[PDB]
């Protein structure tokens, strides 16, 4: 299965990430360009748990958790489905990569097809910081640009 | 369950799709606002097969059609699951309504959930015209504005 959500805002930042998942139990891989971001910085990259761009990027709500654990790194063993780590941009403010996931599914009870990926402002403090904040969305502060992830051939 | 999209292009039509199915035999609700349209007409009004919103309307690509039929009116047995046919537009070019669907579901393995709405510039001709385009989208023209349908509360 393929999808692909095409990141918009009115902040200057715009994007696109692909995902792609043979199969239930192949990991889903993750590709992703995105402009328009702060130059050499890193900036919270995440999948939130609704597919709704009726107020921006506010109705995304918050990070897609169906197991109720707290906010993390991608490679912590607690961390939201949606926790996707930070993305690093370049010296022009782009970030531009991939990997590879095995919680974030396209197949399954926990598709995240028809929800957003987020691009935040901010960088993830991945759950270290002292807030209960930081345990919630990582202190990544607002939200430029999102999208609803759809299917794709 | 609950979906909604945003129809956004670049011509002036703009507006918003909610859907609604409370289960799986259940037919889903369609409701619609989508303003910007030629006034006193009828639009083509489907959804059409991927949610990859990379290339305007365009990557949208054909009617939502798994069962391989010819395309038709909502209420004709032989149709595609994306035909919703005509929107009326009033005075102000507003189309406004709702109403129920058997095929259209957002549960079960022909879900739309994470494919796009489209609303067109023309008239759908029902599959009732004489070419083998109206056999395919009802020679409704051009895509002014198209969203993915992402999952809601
Ligand atoms: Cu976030
Ligand atoms: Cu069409
Ligand atoms: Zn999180
Ligand atoms: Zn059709």
């Amino acid at each position: 299965v393929q999808a692909v959500a095409v990141l918009k805002g009115d902040a200057g930042v715009s994007g696109v990430v692909k995902f792609e998942q043979a199969s239930e139990s192949e990991p889903t891989t993750v590709s992703y360009e995105i402009a328009g971001n702060s130059p050499n910085a890193e900036r919270g990259f995440h999948i939130h748990e609704f597919g709704d761009a009726t107020n921006g990027c506010v109705s995304a709500g918050p990070h897609f958790n169906p197991f109720k654990k707290t906010h993390g790194a991608p490679t912590d063993e607690v961390r939201h489905v949606g926790d996707m780590g930070n993305v690093k941009t370049d010296e022009n403010g782009v970030a531009k990569g991939s990997f590879k996931d095995s919680l974030i599914k396209l197949i399954g009870p926990t598709s995240v097809v028809g929800r957003s990926v987020v691009i935040h402002a901010g960088q993830d403090d991945l759950g270290k910081g002292d807030t209960e904040e930081s345990l919630k969305t990582g202190n990544a502060g607002p939200r430029p640009a999102c999208g609803v992830i759809g299917l794709t051939n």
